[PDB]
């Protein structure tokens, strides 16, 4: 492929895809709820981004947004793909806490003007403006950390012992890992361009794998997510 990013668009695809494979396998056979629960949300998340890692290699997920007097290529794919893994993730976290439904759909509707106010900042034709959305993204994001911190750890310390000692090792991955894409999304291509697009498609890639297929390691070898059985 003529793009020089292409290389780390098929790793990710590779990657996206053996995870996958691996969650399928490991569910089979595990008959308790709670755990199907868990295993059917986080083999779903490496399952879209593998569909859309392919259609970035192939070409599909790619468009030509002019700003800036010149033609940039901006991968709307991924928005596509974060628009539904980023609230699975979500929704891992808080099965394992027993949230209430009242903060699962506050955090699930601030995910949601997360990921489309950053969609439409990626394809605004007026430079200056693409900053004002990505500053209402990232307002969205700090209400998403702080109910994870202000919330859910104070629910998890009156749980199981596996529960609340899984869910802090996974918040942290979460705070960490989240906390850099928007500072990719600035001084990449789609913001301040002091970053070429093929380091930044390396960066983006080791992020995504960490957070969707590392995530999940975690989650499904701990014993949290089964229910307290003889
Ligand atoms: C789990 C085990 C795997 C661990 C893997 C962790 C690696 C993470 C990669 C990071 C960024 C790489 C940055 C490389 C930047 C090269 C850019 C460059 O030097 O270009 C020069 C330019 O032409 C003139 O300034
Ligand atoms: C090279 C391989 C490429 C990558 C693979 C192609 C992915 C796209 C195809 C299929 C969906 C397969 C099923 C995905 C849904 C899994 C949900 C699940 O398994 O849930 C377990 C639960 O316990 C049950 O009750
Ligand atoms: C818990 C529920 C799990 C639900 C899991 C649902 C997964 C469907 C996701 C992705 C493939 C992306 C589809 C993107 C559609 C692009 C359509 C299109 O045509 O692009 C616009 C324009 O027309 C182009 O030229
Ligand atoms: C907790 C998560 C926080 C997420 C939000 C953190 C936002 C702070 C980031 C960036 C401003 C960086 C400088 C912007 C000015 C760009 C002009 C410039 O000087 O280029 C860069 C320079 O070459 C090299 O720093
Ligand atoms: C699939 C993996 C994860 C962890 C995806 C995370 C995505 C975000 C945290 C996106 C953040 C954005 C913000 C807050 C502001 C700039 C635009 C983004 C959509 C990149």
């Amino acid at each position: 492929t003529g793009r020089p990013e292409w290389i780390w668009l098929a790793l990710g695809t590779a990657l996206m895809g053996l995870g996958t494979l691996y969650f399928l396998v490991k569910g089979m056979g595990v008959s308790d709820p709670d755990a199907k629960k868990f295993y059917a949300i986080t083999t779903l998340v490496p399952a879209i981004a593998f569909t859309m890692y392919l259609s970035m290699l192939l070409g599909y997920g790619l468009t030509m947004v002019p700003f800036g007097g010149e033609q940039n290529p901006i991968y709307w794919a991924r928005y596509a793909d974060w628009l539904f893994t980023t609230p699975l993730l979500l929704l891992d976290l808080a099965l394992l806490v027993d949230a209430d439904q009242g903060t699962i759909l506050a955090l699930v509707g601030a995910d949601g003007i997360m990921i489309g106010t950053g969609l439409v900042g990626a394809l605004t034709k007026v430079y200056s403006y693409r900053f004002v959305w990505w500053a209402i993204s990232t307002a969205a994001m700090l209400y998403i950390l702080y109910v994870l911190f202000f919330g859910f750890t104070s629910k998890a310390e009156s749980m199981r012992p596996e529960v609340a000692s899984t869910f802090k090792v996974l918040r942290n991955v979460t705070v960490v890992l989240w906390s850099a894409y928007p500072v990719v999304w600035l001084i990449g291509s789609e913001g301040a361009g002091i970053v070429p697009l093929n380091i930044e498609t390396l960066l983006f890639m080791v992020l995504d794998v960490s957070a969707k297929v590392g995530f999940g390691l975690i989650l499904l070898r701990s014993r949290a997510i089964f229910g307290e059985a003889e």
